[PDB]
């Protein structure tokens, strides 16, 4: 059954609530983003209205086969009326097509649902600038001070420089990047760009990337593996076993692999700066774990909430243990005391 922190008081709306069968009283189901934890339950057999971004809508149609008549895309940054209620979709800085949803309730209440997000100072100049939020439904994935990691830009710099140096030293090296879901596309795109290559991949992954509205995409990606020196593979193949296997299929083209495994936060960020990171090596294979996060750091999340000044906060992640719940409530009170709201 659908939990409380996925319902929208005083509307017939839910958010990311597709795995609980028919929800009692729901006339419209919002989807924040095309990630399996959130879309879980949607298929060709779904027959209620689904409201989402255009990008999320292209994925629902082509990958999940949801019938066109039930897909309702909305533009960003635009006041829209749905079933008699004003709503706005805002860029969540998460994966392609991900949004936060602002709801203007009939009773004068204003609710912001962040879905999954990476808070950014640029959000302080969105349609949120105007106005008050009574309830904030917050992605608390990394709500503890120990969670630190670099900017996306620093991680991409590191990856571009590492791949360019290795390929310039050895024109016979192949670059491999691991993937599982959408998001983090900049890692393989930026590497392929610096090397003058298209990204090679499976037919299923090419199909997925074609739904994303990336300008110039036909020029950047291909299913012809033999013409590309940057290959995408499923994340679970990014190990010495998997990579050796892959290298045998390439027909004596390459004598080295350098591979990249994008992760979220790991404990090594406590101690090692991005510039100082080093790979795991076995023979002519090397594997770099890189901390490319699409969720807020603690510092990022704190800045956004202290700016927003919401009246109440309801966490949507780490809500399963008393200790987690308690710890989050303690941070929300410090932030409020420090900033004066
Ligand atoms: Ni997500």
């Amino acid at each position: 059954t659908c939990p409380f922190y996925k319902k929208i008081p005083g509307t017939g709306f839910t958010v990311d609530a597709f795995q609980y069968g028919v929800v009692e009283g729901c006339t419209a189901y919002f989807l924040t983003h095309f990630h399996s934890d959130h879309y879980a339950g949607l298929s060709k057999h779904f027959t209620f209205p689904v409201y989402c971004s255009e990008i999320t809508g292209n994925l629902l149609k082509n990958k999940l086969h949801v019938q066109e008549q039930y897909i309702h895309p909305l533009p960003l940054d635009t006041e829209c009326i749905v079933n008699g209620v004003k709503v706005v979709l805002l860029d969540a800085n998460h994966c392609p097509g991900a949004v936060m949803i602002l709801f203007y309730l009939p009773n004068g209440t204003v609710i912001l649902h962040t879905g999954d997000f990476r808070a950014d100072p640029s959000m302080e100049r969105s349609l949120l600038a105007d106005q008050k939020v009574h309830m904030l439904y917050l992605d608390t994935t990394y709500c503890s001070p120990e969670y630190t990691f670099p900017s996306q830009q620093e991680v991409i710099r590191f990856a571009i420089n590492t791949a360019f140096e290795a390929v310039t030293l050895n024109p016979h090296a192949l670059v491999v990047c691991g993937t599982y879901s959408i998001g983090k596309e900049k890692v393989f795109l930026a590497i392929a760009d610096v090397l003058g290559s298209k990204v090679g991949m499976s037919q299923e992954k090419y199909k997925t990337l074609q739904c994303l509205n990336i300008p110039e995409i036909n020029s950047l990606i291909t299913t012809d593996m033999c013409s590309s020196l940057v290959h995408l593979l499923p994340m679970m193949q990014i190990n010495f076993k998997g990579l050796q296997s892959h290298l045998k299929k390439c027909g004596g083209k390459y004598n080295q692999i350098l591979a990249f495994r994008p992760t979220g936060w790991t404990h090594s960020n406590k101690f090692t700066r991005i510039a100082d990171v080093i790979p795991q090596t076995k023979g002519n294979i090397s594997i770099y774990g890189i901390p490319y996060s699409e969720h807020s750091s603690y510092l990022e999340m704190k800045r956004f909430v202290q700016w927003l000044k919401p009246q109440k906060i309801i966490p949507t992640v780490n809500v399963g243990t008393w200790k987690s719940r308690s710890t989050m409530e303690k941070y929300f009170r410090e932030w409020k005391l420090e900033a004066g709201y």
